[PDB]
């Protein structure tokens, strides 16, 4: 159900917020496509951006400011906080406070998440880091 | 109902991809508030955004990739592409093609829109408007390979 559903995505959450990233994978199809500005992410780059991204920022939080569903879908409205600990887009860590916004969508079948959608706003990192204005 | 608003949420885009300002606006509720980024951001200054963007990008177009509804909201997942004709962000226009994507939120309350949410990726126009670098793939996976090894050595004893 999209009760279910959802349930399931919050527990993903949690997983991100334990530092946890087994707990969110568990959770992948095998047959699982990722979109990332309409174009296929392979998980194995996935992965790597995930870990990437837990490097650099290790004591990111999660917070989700709204959750959605219907049919097979789940859509989560995500801030994240965390400092800057590890080298990220060529930037030296500088302990500072960052933050950014997301939205990811999710398609499940038989419990498991078979499509991954993500709308990604980085710009306030993107000016901490220096790269913006 | 969640068909209804849906509907209404097409009829607003609608309203953007015939560049027509006032026929999204008056969906809105008189008591609309605007957040972008978790701020409030004022109806004045969302209007002169719509403006300035309409200015800067005359024939964009917003295609809807997903849309989603429960209870009194509605999310859609949009792509917005473009041509740089005017202005934008200090930078003069190329002519070029760009794109975007966001995804709005709306909760409604007897069929006008009170809240609005939006979570906007600009990079790839950023990226266009030479604001962000222009890195090919190719480039980034060398730079990811060489970061690693370098970490590797770290470790290596």
């Amino acid at each position: 159900s999209m009760a279910e559903r959802k349930a399931l995505c919050l527990e993903m959450v949690a997983a991100w917020n334990r530092w946890d990233l087994s707990g969110i994978i568990k959770h992948w199809s095998p047959d699982i496509v990722h979109y990332s500005e309409d174009n296929e992410v392979s998980s194995a780059d996935m992965v790597k951006l995930m870990e990437g991204g837990l490097k650099a920022f290790p004591d990111l939080q999660l917070e989700v400011k709204s959750i959605m569903a219907e049919e097979d879908r789940v859509a989560l409205r995500i801030t994240v906080t965390a400092t800057h600990q590890g080298e990220f887009m060529g930037v030296q860590p500088t302990g500072q406070r960052v933050s950014w916004h997301l939205v990811e969508e999710l398609r499940f079948v038989d419990g498991k998440v078979v499509e991954h959608w993500d709308v990604i706003n980085m710009r306030p990192l993107l000016v901490r880091l220096g790269k913006l204005p």
